[PDB]
RNA sequence: UUUUUUUUUUUUUUUUUUUUUUUUUUUUUUUUUU
């Protein structure tokens, strides 16, 4: 039981294991999580887990989380929980902090976003700096990027290449405006187009040699995307704004790979001869397409805002070409 | 390396014909070739 599955084959398996027919169940986090499937016996593997950002061993919280769900009532009279040790002695000072303490409650550190900054400036009144309070240096250095790469003018009132950004939420406002504003994606074609939008989609977290060959084309939008992003790069570091992870480690990661992957499905072809390719399980090819659909819709808006309809009806051709019958299947629990 | 599915609004037709407008006048015998 793991996120790469497709949804009918994890159901599937969750009406099974409430049937009493599956014995043995290797599991991730998200089992424990709602999921009501109790059990009779709960194993750790390990109690340290690598969450985004280096290793860190498991809060108090997702143990009591796990664990609490090994003594169904009625059937059993007590639950166990086995922890494992491999050939090694594991300590106790982390045994008894993990196992025993108060859980504390979680928090944010409310990520502040261009799109955030840009939808708040188109309002009337609502001055921002007495609203923040109730954070304030950073607030500064990303007014300063805005002006520069000609968001707002110097009164900060919303220019047109503004207007666009404030209509891309998902990931990356700046990059694909620039992108859109420097006559790219004019030149492929509705297949090609939604094949290079997806590095915006796919986080690139693999190890495995990307597709050695793709097409002459495909590879020159490959060069002119990074290059649009480390120009991009160069403005933030010169203004000294803190980076994220996912924002430091793009071009590091391999996100490009799945290029082929949504080439080939956009063009025809059966999802069996796909994964004889795909670096990526059927269950991530799914999330990937069903992703590139808010993706279309907001390139559509910007075209209007802008008033581009060359650009307008190749993003209409892209949404129906990645449709198919099996990302609509029916739960089977209706 | 866990974790991440986003998609705005409208209902069943204004009433009475063809006309559709400018610069000033005359006088007495057939037919053909000349």
């Amino acid at each position: 039981h793991h996120g790469g599955l497709l949804p009918i084959v994890k159901e599937l398996i969750e009406i099974l294991f409430s049937k009493g027919f599956i014995k043995v169940l290797f599991a991730t986090e998200t089992f424990a999580m709602g999921l009501n499937l109790p059990t009779r016996t709960v194993i750790f593997s390990s109690i340290r887990k690598h969450d985004g950002n280096g290793l860190r061993e498991l809060t108090p919280g997702e143990f009591t989380q796990m664990a609490g769900r090994a003594g169904r009532r009625g059937l059993d009279s007590t639950g166990t929980v086995i922890v494992m040790a491999y050939n090694s002695p594991l300590s106790i000072a982390t045994f008894k902090e993990v196992t025993m303490g108060v859980p504390t409650r979680l928090q944010s550190q409310f990520r502040l976003t261009y799109n955030m900054i840009l939808n708040l400036l188109r309002i009337e009144a609502l001055r921002v700096e007495e609203m923040i309070k109730y954070l304030l240096p950073d607030y500064e250095k990303r007014l300063a990027v805005l002006k520069d790469t000609e968001f707002i003018d110097q009164n900060h009132n919303v220019l047109l290449k503004g207007r666009v950004a404030c209509e891309i939420n998902s990931g990356y406002e700046l990059v694909l405006t620039e992108l859109i504003l420097d006559n790219f994606l004019g030149s492929f074609e509705p297949e090609e187009i939604v094949a290079l939008l997806s590095v915006f989609v796919y986080e690139g977290k693999t190890r495995e040699e990307e597709p050695p060959i793709v097409t002459p084309r495909l590879a020159k939008g490959k060069q002119r995307i990074e290059e649009i992003y480390k120009k991009m790069l160069c403005v933030f570091n010169t203004h000294q704004i803190p980076l994220t992870q996912d924002e430091a480690e793009f071009l590091d990661r391999k996100r490009f790979a799945m290029m082929n992957v949504v080439y080939e499905w956009a063009r025809g072809l059966s999802f069996k001869e796909i994964m004889e390719m795909s670096p990526e399980a059927e269950g991530t090819v799914v999330r990937v397409i069903t992703w590139l659909d808010e993706i279309c819709r907001e390139v559509k808006t910007a075209s209007i805002i802008i008033g581009n309809s060359t650009l307008h009806m190749k993003m209409s051709r892209a949404q129906e070409l990645i449709k198919r019958d099996i990302v609509f299947a029916a739960s089977l629990y209706l």
